[PDB]
Order: C-alpha cells, then structure tokens, then sequence
C-alpha cells in the first residue's frame, strides 16, 4: 500500500502514497508484466465527474466549501437532465494541465504547469478547426522559443460526432512506396499519405513532403487543409565537424505536436485536443533517422565517416549514433530552436520526480519509455526506480479514425 | 488464453501460452507496474506440488510422462518428503533443473546458450575447504585459458536454513573498493561494504586500484572462512584501444569470466543457496556499466579530457562519444587476447531468434525488457522494439540478501 522507489547510483529513497488515487488498469496482473507493451451512460459519468471536481477544488483549498458543494450540485443536475456537462474554464485549464502532468511516458514534465491551454470548444466547422490549429502552430513555435500549448475541440457527445485530428501529429512527412520496392519520405506515414491522396491531395513527391491536415468536425466526413508553409519552421542539420554531412539534404521540424490522442477530464472525452513542447534530440536523432523503419541513415552516415562496416563489435552503428546526434542538437542550437538533450532533460526529470514525491506524494512514470534511445545508463533515470500506474485526468491512445469512420 | 507480442520494426506478431504455466508473483498488479523495480524453511505441504510439478516437467521433457519410471520416481520422493521431509535430485534431474532456471531466467540476454552449460555437482560437500576447491576448479573450467564455457556449481541444498551453504561473495572474481579518509574511493566503489568484511576477517589488502578480493565462504551454517583464488586461475585483460595509444595509460584492467556467486537456485521447491554460475561477458557489462556508472570506476570525464571533447555543455554529447570508444576499447582489447566476449548488436540479435524459437517450441519466453535492452545504443538493437513479457517459470535463479546481514555469529 505504501511503495519505496528506490535511485541505485544515489541511494536516495522515495516514498510513493499517490498510486492509491490510481484509477485505470496498468494491463499488468500478479501472474504478468506488460511493462513493455505498447498498447496493454449517465450512471459512469457522475462518479468521474465528482472525482475530478473534489481534486479541483482541493487544489484551489477550497474543499467541501460551499462554491464546492455548490458546483457539485451543478453538474449532477446538468448531468441528469442533459446526459452530460460542460467544463468550466477554470476546470478545462487545470485538467489540461494535470493529463501533462499525469503522463507517465513523458520526461519533460517540470514543464506542466506552463501550459498555454487554447479553448476551441466553440468550433464546429473543419475550416474553424484548421484556423484554430494554426494559430495554435504560430503560437507554440514563437519563431523558435517554443512555447507549450493545447488546443481543445467540442468534447465527444453521442460519439457519433467526433471531432478528430486525423494526422498523428500537426507536423509530419509524407511517405510513399514505390516501383523501386524501397520507400521514399518517412516509411511511418505511408497509410496516411495514400489516404490523403485518395481524398484528393497532390503530393509533390519528395523525401520530406509535409502532410496536409485531414480534419474532422463533428463527425463529418474528413476534409483537407494544407498548413502555411511559412508556420511549418523546419530545420536544415548539419555537423559542427563534419562538412560533408549537409550534403545527406536532411532536415525536421521544429514543433512536435502529438494530435492522435484523447483527453479526458471529470469522464468527458476531449477526441481532437492536439498538444505540443519542444523536442529531446534523440527523439530526431536516434530514432527518427536511425529506426531500421523509418529514414535508416545509420549505413550512409557511417560510410562517409569511412568506419569498418565489416563487422558489429567495431561498434561503427554506435559511433555514426552519436554523430548523428551531435548534428541535429547542433543544428537547432545554431537556428535558435527550442530543444533539449537527453542529458539535460533527464537531469530535469530527476528534479521533477522529488519536486513530485514531495509536494503530491509521487510520480507515475514509465521506465521503459523515461530512458532514452541511446546512452541510456549514463541518464540519471536509468538508475531510477519508478512505478507506473494511471491517474486522471489523462491522455490515452485512440485507434487511427479510418478503422472507426463510416464515410 | 493466448497473449500477443508484436515487434514493431517488423510488424512479427507471437503468441505466448507458456505464461499459463507461471505461478510465482511478479510485483505488478492491475493498479501498478512495478517492471522497473530491482527486487519487487518449507513445510512438507507445500514441498510435495512443487516436487510433483518439477518431476512432471521432467518426464516430459524426456517423453516419458505417466511412464513406470516416471511414477515410481513420484512415489520414491512421495516417501522420502513424508519421511524425512526433504528429498535429493538424481544427477539427470539436477542438470535438467539447473539448465532451466538458466533458461526462465528473464532478465538473461544470453539464453541461446541454456542447454549448454556444463554442472558440477558439488553436494557431496561439507567445509568451507572443500567449497574452496570446487571453486577453483570452476573457476579453472571456465576460464578454459580464454575461450570460456558456461557453468554452474552446485553446493548442497537449504535443510533447516540454519545450515546454509553461501558463498558471500556476490561474484566469485571481483575488485576491492576503499573508502579513503577524505571521501574518495580506491578501486570499485561496488565492493567497499564486502572489502571491509574480508579485512576484518583478515584479509591483507595490497590497497590498489585491481585488487582480486579473496572468496568468503560458509559452509555448513558455519562462520565463513577466506581463501584468495590462486592469481594464475585468474585471468584478466589490460584495456587498450585500436586508435589511441594514450587509452592504455589509462591503466584499466578487467577479469574474463563473469560468475555470479550470490543467487539462490530453486529446482522442484528445493533451494540451493549456493550455486555460483558464470558465462562470458557482453561488452556493455564492463564498458558502459563497470567503468561509466557514476558509482563506479566512473572513467568518463578522463576520457573525454584525453580525447579533448568540447565538456563545457552536455549538449556537445562528450559523455556518449566518450562511452562508445570505450565499449569499442573492451571489445578490442577481449578480442586480440582470444577471451571470449560478444558485443550487444550480435548478442541482442542472437536473443531475438532465441526468442522466436522459443515461442514456436516451447509457447513462449519469458523476458524483462527493463534488463534486456543494454545500457547504451538501446534502439540501434532489435530488443529495444520488441514487446516481451516478463513472468515467473520454475527452476529459477532468485535473489538473496547478503549474507551477513542475516548470519548468526559462532565466534
Ligand atoms: C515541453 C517539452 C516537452 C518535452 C521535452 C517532452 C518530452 C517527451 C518525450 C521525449 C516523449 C517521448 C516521445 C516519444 O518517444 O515518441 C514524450 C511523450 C509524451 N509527452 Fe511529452 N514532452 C514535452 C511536452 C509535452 C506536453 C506539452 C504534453 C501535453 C500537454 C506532453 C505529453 C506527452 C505524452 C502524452 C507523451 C506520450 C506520447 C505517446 O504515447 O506517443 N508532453 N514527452
Ligand atoms: C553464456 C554467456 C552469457 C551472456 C552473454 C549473458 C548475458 C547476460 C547479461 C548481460 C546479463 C545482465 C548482467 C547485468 O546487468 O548485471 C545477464 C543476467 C543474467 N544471466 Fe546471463 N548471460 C550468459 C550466461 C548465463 C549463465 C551461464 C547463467 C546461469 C546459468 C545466466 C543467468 C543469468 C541471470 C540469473 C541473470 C540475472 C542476474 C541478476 O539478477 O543479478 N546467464 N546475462
Ligand atoms: C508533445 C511532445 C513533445 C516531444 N518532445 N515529443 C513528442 C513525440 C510525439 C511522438 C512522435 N512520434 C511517435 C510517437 C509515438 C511513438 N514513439 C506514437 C505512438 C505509437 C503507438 C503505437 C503508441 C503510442 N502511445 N504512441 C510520439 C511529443
Ligand atoms: C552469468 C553472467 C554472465 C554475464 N554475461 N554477466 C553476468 C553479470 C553478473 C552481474 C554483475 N554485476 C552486477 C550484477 C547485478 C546487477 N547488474 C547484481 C544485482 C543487484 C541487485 C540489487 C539485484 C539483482 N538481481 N542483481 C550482475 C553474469
Ligand atoms: C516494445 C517497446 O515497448 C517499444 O519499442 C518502446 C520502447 N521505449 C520507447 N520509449 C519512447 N520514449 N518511445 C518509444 O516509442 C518507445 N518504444
Ligand atoms: C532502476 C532500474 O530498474 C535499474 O537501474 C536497472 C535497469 N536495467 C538494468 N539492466 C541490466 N542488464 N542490469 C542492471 O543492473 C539494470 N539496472
Ligand atoms: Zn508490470
């Protein structure tokens, strides 16, 4: 019931008490551990409701007061004559808020209580959606001090009129597979890319083309819109030593903005709701580039480093990783773009984690997904015991919408 | 029921049934993952399932299950167990057992290699003396003067815990740590508690930066005794690397054979809390963890100062360039003096097609993520996008406290 976590290379031992408040299923049993799995009415709703509101007036110090009690009572009759109830914005921005800070995947979290949230319940078009969406883009990149930022669509009704964001993220490059058998762009969108272009968009068909926005409003059938190219800030990525590494013609985005996901806040579903920060360099570096599945640019980078390819324990993967790594960080330092290493951010996690363990009692976090992709056990968090566990609010995977959407 | 992983570089979905065969808890629940934590006298009661199950496993392992031999052998141990509530594994059953904890130990990248691993059968032992010996013989096997074998020691089992068998070592060969009277630390940080011990014992310590601690050894529930490994079983390696003639002068150094001393075997609910089992390294053990871990010998920064990275900001990335010629030193350095070891790119790919035969043989294999995918270049490595599932099979490999917190002192 009350569960030490326990850092191995600082002896340092925290007391978790928060994961009694947990709510969801962890997709783990006594028997089993799916730790590394990706994917493990009115009558429902009152409970969530009353859950929430009790954290929120808590939070303010003003629990079991009468603006309390009062609020209570508000929603439970808005919620019996309505079937459910709207968010004040008060509770929208706190509960924005606390799904960031409830993220157990996430390593930038110190960040959560800077969130600028942007309220788009009001929207009920997909041209309104698309005007929200890129204000939001203008906003969050600020010409490359990035600002954090949330946009929320009309929460889910009958859930016959979703508003979905049908790209995984705002910001994404196109894929095609070709005569050749290989794939041209990035191989992780090709699905979305063939669905766009039988909806009518005209790829110009190159290796770092960015996805039009395929926008649902209110569960209408998707429509297209392609983002000013002059709010899309990418980045050119060169090596502070290696002069022949612009000629690879790589670039990324500036903004990653995850735009496939499902807040819920008091049991209300927000299904369109795109957010974004700033990038950890390995999340480009290492696997963006490096994945066997997606640009695959360990071969090239290492020939022209000329290593020994012949054989694994050269170690010519590893080195060509770092390089890589070294190139991208360098390249949105030298164009003044937000981004963070995976030293630094790991470092600021660790802080987060105590900040955490004190002031709430804990901190659900995820191992497998806090370490990062390469250096893992030179990050302060490798060493780090966490527990995991689902607290609300929260954002939750969704399927893809071309699974659910009837046309 | 069936449980699905799916590896999501390859899109290759399996299906696990093995898991319906796990008994022991996990640590997690449906309210919480514990995956990431380190650590999450029988009565004859419980040790009758636990014998039957084993002997069950066994006899159909060698198609023999509901056989005559297979029956009088439950009856044999039915009788042993009421009589003198225990019972002794035949020779066969021991290697069985011993190979398959081997095998159900998730935590383990190296498991191609289970059903090779040569055991010693040590439960005809009595003294510290006697342990001693084994150990060296052990030690000598294995070493093979480079080109290492798997193997594993077996002293006798647990009787009524008051007459253990433990070797308080936590790995037969290891260096000493000293704690220096200004706060600094003389060799590896790691071992500087059980250093301590072995002096008061009465050890003579050289006090240097390698200093092969000597073995402690109990016996019998008796007090332990000191014994230091004859230095020419002892076989190191000195650590140069391919292109920096300075890496040499780092004076670094590290053992061939790793043997993990500490752990508890469990075979058919009986439990051998002295069972030292050592292998060959994988690279990243000594050159990301032994060597880089800030609670460690912690070479990083000298590292990087010799190789004049940009250290004023993380961001040049100094720490992880430093860290790959490192690793890249160790495996040259294994390399050009014939002592086996493998690197984590041809270990990990090895464990992925070990896993999939696994799940199309056996149903499954059990496999903790959080240990599997090592400690530097996690994703560069099939294991990073590989879902496991981490559960409990028996014969195991368990944990123990150290020994000397829980000893009762004869004087
Ligand atoms: C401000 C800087 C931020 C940093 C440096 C950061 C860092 C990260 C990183 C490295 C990941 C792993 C991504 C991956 O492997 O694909 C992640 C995941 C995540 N973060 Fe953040 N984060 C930031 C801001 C945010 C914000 C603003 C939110 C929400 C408001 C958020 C919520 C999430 C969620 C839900 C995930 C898991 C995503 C998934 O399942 O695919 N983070 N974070
Ligand atoms: C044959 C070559 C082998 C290789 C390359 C290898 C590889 C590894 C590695 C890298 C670890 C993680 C070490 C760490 O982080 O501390 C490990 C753990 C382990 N392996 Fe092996 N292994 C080998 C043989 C063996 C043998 C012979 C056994 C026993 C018969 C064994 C049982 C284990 C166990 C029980 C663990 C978990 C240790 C603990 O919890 O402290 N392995 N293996
Ligand atoms: C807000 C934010 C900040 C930041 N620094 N990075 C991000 C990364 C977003 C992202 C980009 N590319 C891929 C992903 C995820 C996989 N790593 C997508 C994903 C896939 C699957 C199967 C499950 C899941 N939960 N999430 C997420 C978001
Ligand atoms: C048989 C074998 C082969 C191989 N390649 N490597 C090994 C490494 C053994 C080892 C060496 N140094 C430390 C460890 C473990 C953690 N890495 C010790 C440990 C500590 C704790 C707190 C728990 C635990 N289960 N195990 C294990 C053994
Ligand atoms: C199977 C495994 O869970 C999967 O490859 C994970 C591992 N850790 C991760 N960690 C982060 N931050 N992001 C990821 O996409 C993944 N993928
Ligand atoms: C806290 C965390 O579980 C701990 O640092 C683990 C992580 N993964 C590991 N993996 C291996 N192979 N060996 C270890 O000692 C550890 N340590
Ligand atoms: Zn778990």
């Amino acid at each position: 019931r009350f569960l030490k976590v326990k850092n191995w290379e600082t002896d340092v031992v925290l007391t978790d008490t928060l994961h009694l408040k947990s709510t969801l299923e962890t997709g783990c049993t006594e028997h089993i551990c799916m730790g590394s799995i990706m994917l493990p009415t009115k009558d429902q709703l009152f409970p969530l409701a009353k859950e929430f509101l009790d954290q929120y007036y808590s939070s303010i110090k003003r629990f079991g007061s009468k603006a309390h009690m009062d609020r209570l009572e508000e929603v439970n009759k808005e919620i019996e004559s309505t079937s459910t109830y709207q968010l004040k914005d008060t509770e929208l921005i706190y509960g924005a808020k606390h799904a960031w800070r409830n993220a157990s995947r996430c390593v930038g979290r110190i960040q959560w209580s800077k969130l600028q949230v942007f309220d788009a319940r009001d929207c009920t078009t997909a041209h309104g959606m698309f005007n929200y969406i890129c204000n939001h883009v203008k906003y969050a990149t600020n010409k490359g001090n990035l600002r954090s930022a949330i946009t929320i669509f009309p929460q889910r009704t009958d859930g016959k009129h979703d508003f979905r964001v049908w790209n995984s993220q705002l910001i994404r490059y196109a894929g095609y597979k070709q005569p050749d058998g290989s794939t041209l762009g990035d191989p992780a969108n090709v699905q979305f890319t063939e669905i766009c272009i039988q909806q009518g968009w005209k790829a110009p068909r190159g290796r770092f083309d960015v996805l039009p926005l395929l926008l649902q409003a209110n569960g209408n059938d998707p429509e297209l819109f392609q983002i000013p190219p002059e709010l899309v800030l990418e980045v050119p990525i060169r090596h502070p030593k290696f002069d022949w590494f612009k000629d690879l013609g790589l670039k990324w985005y500036g903004l990653p903005a995850v735009s496939n996901m499902l807040l819920e806040i008091g049991g209300l579903e927000f299904s369109a709701c795109p957010f974004s920060g700033w990038y950890m360099g390995t999340e480009i570096g290492v696997r963006d580039y490096c994945d066997n599945s997606r640009y695959n640019i360990l071969e090239e980078v290492a020939k022209k480093m000329d290593l020994d390819m012949r054989k694994t324990s050269s170690l010519w993967k590893d080195q060509a990783l770092v390089e890589i790594n070294i190139a991208v960080l360098y390249s949105f330092q030298s164009d003044k773009v937000t981004i963070v290493d995976h030293h630094s951010a790991t470092e600021s996690f660790i802080k987060h984690m105590e900040n955490e363990y004190r002031c709430r009692g804990g901190c659900p976090a995820d191992w497998v997904w806090i370490v990062p992709p390469m250096s893992g056990s030179i990050t302060p968090v490798f060493h780090q015991e966490m527990l995991n566990y689902r607290l609300t609010p929260s954002f939750e995977y969704q399927p893809d919408p071309w699974n659910t959407h009837v046309w």
